[PDB]
């Protein structure tokens, strides 16, 4: 899309907010001066955080924009995105999105920040060859199965979201950097290829069991505190034993730091409507230090 006579931008840019971003881009006076294809073909860069945007409608019109921070605005639809191929960094952090349907078109997209929407489907990134980095934190999402065609990301950041299931990403080989802290996961056995991972973060998750951790070798941060574990529930007794399941990356058992109701450790069993125990581990895995800890909880009926 071009623009053919000098037109006023607030005629071109809808949102009157988005109009001020561009008439401050530009240095113009007003939102009502009349801007020409020249003029928006200048623009490079956009920085436009914390501005009360709720519409982009008009930004097709600049072909060779190739960073766009729209963090911290209101906005709703990003298809008028989808037809500038220029774009390699998109921040749109603090939006209200659902649908990233139209970002399957930026081809050269390589950093992608999307924490604090509602984006619940990814199998609108599988074209992006060129994406390194994606943030899609506190989106509420589950189903992660379309980052399969992303096998060339280095850095992606899941925390704070629903995820119980990370098959997936054991595709994902070149990741070096990936976060999955407070989601729901259990099953880290998807990770234990991944020897290029230097920065793991999987604190507040539902994970028992190092075992999947041991062959990785390159780690240099590593987070595991404040796991929360759920026992399927079991009958009311008068003499409880509950098997420990709780394993270190060798798969040695962790022994209990402190258990409930004045229970006691005969490993490999702590014995006493529900009961509880606490664990806390220092491990070492290649150069990264990390406490191992949480709450194995046991539901009694």
């Amino acid at each position: 899309e071009t623009i053919t006579v000098p037109t006023p931008i607030k005629q071109i840019f809808s949102d009157d907010a988005f109009a001020e971003t561009i008439k401050d881009n530009l240095k113009k006076k007003s939102v009502t001066d009349a801007v020409t294809q020249n003029e928006l073909n200048s623009i490079d860069q956009i920085i436009a955080n914390n501005s009360d945007i709720k519409s982009v409608q008009g930004i097709q019109y600049l072909p060779n924009l190739t960073s766009l921070n729209l963090s911290n605005n209101q906005i709703t639809d990003i298809s008028p995105i989808q037809y500038l191929p220029n774009v390699t960094k998109l921040f749109l952090n603090g939006n209200k999105l659902t649908d990233i349907k139209p970002l399957a078109n930026l081809k050269n997209l390589g950093w992608l920040f999307l924490d604090e929407n509602k984006v619940k489907d990814l199998s609108s990134l599988k074209d992006l060859k060129k994406l390194k980095s994606l943030s899609l934190e506190h989106n509420g999402i589950s189903d992660i199965n379309g980052l399969v065609h992303l096998p060339q990301l280095e850095s992606l950041y899941l925390g704070n979201n629903k995820i119980t299931d990370i098959t997936v990403l054991s595709r994902l080989t070149k990741l070096d950097t990936l976060s999955l802290e407070d989601n729901q996961i259990s099953d880290i056995v998807p990770l234990a290829g991944l020897t290029k991972l230097q920065n793991l973060y999987l604190s507040k998750n539902h994970i028992s069991d190092l075992r999947a951790l041991a062959g990785l070798k390159n780690l240099d941060v590593l987070e595991l505190f404040s796991q929360e574990c759920l026992n399927k529930p079991i009958n009311h007794q008068s003499n409880l034993v509950v098997p420990n399941t709780v394993k270190n990356t060798d798969g040695s058992l962790v022994t209990p730091e402190i258990i409930s109701d004045d229970g006691d450790y005969e490993k490999p069993n702590v014995k006493w409507n529900e009961v509880s125990f606490i664990f806390y581990q220092p491990v070492t895995i290649g150069k990264a230090k990390a406490r191992f800890h949480g709450r194995v909880t046991q539901p009694l009926k």
